[PDB]
């Protein structure tokens, strides 16, 4: 019913889990907990998560609600009522400096250089040479891959799920969560990830599991969920995903290198 993770911390050699069968379950369940850097302050973005939705009478971030998809030539970005009782406003990293308040693009910047350090210690771990990693990723080996910060918030009134059963887009996603209601269907029963406002949830998406299909230890995009929610909640994440401007998506084949599966674009639908 509660789930137990294993918990991380970034340090020299890139993440650093308890010992070496630590970081093997960890990787293998998909799921992990990473200690937040005591110097990172994430209030303005708790903040922003709050705040979001609620339109130009509540500062400084409640206008953000008023920039919906067709201020962005991108379908994808601005607000979004979702169908469930998560509501949205996602903003790739091109528009950070332009679109999100100074402070948000800010944090979005340590987040991904945050990400990137997790990103590269887990490639190392699956075996795939460097010289390969930054078309495997997309470019999120480096700094040029595609970066979504995304605010999301709970409508208790909604009589929906929080957030249905899906997986992740993209390569690695870096979860802020400070309340109760997320779950991950880790081998094949729902459980609880327990609340633990000192450290991010870390897991994967299908870009990750298509790239490490043939390793030793394929990486699962783990199914997570959010549950009903009685009162309000808010969450923010850090998405990463191949740059989208290149072209493919890739498996790795051991001993011969990056075979193309499909496209950016296809993936996403
Ligand atoms: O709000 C959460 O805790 C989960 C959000 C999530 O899984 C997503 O945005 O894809
Ligand atoms: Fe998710």
């Amino acid at each position: 019913r509660t789930a137990d993770l294993e918990r991380a911390r970034l340090g020299d050699d890139g993440l650093d889990f308890q010992d070496d069968a630590a970081q093997a379950r960890a990787f293998a369940q998909g799921v992990f907990l990473l200690e937040i850097p005591e110097w990172l302050d994430l209030s303005a973005g708790d903040r922003f998560a709050r705040q979001f939705f609620q339109g130009t009478g509540v500062e400084p971030y409640g206008k953000y609600r008023d920039l919906s998809s067709e201020h962005f030539g991108d379908e994808l970005l601005g607000y979004h009522s979702r169908v469930d009782q998560l509501e949205q406003f996602l903003l790739e990293r091109r528009f950070w400096g332009e679109v999100y308040p100074s402070e948000i693009a800010t944090l979005g910047e340590h987040l991904t250089l945050l990400s990137h350090r997790v990103l590269r210690s887990v490639l190392a771990s699956a075996g795939i040479p460097e010289e390969d990693w930054h078309r495997a990723s997309g470019g999120c080996s480096e700094t040029n891959g595609s970066y979504h910060l995304t605010f999301n918030h709970y409508r208790s009134a909604h009589q929906d799920i929080g957030l249905s059963s899906h997986k992740d887009d993209g390569f690695i996603t870096v979860l802020r969560t400070t309340a109760q209601g997320l779950e991950v269907n880790r081998d094949d029963v729902w459980e609880k990830v327990p609340v633990d406002p000192a450290c991010f949830v870390v897991n994967f998406g299908l870009s990750m599991e298509i790239l490490t299909s043939a390793c030793v230890t394929p990486l699962s995009a783990i199914m997570h969920r959010v549950s009903h929610q009685n009162f309000d909640r808010s969450s923010f994440g850090h998405f990463s995903s191949s740059r989208c401007l290149d072209d493919g998506i890739y498996r790795y084949l051991p001993s011969a290198g990056l075979e193309r599966v499909c496209g950016s674009r296809e993936l996403i639908e």
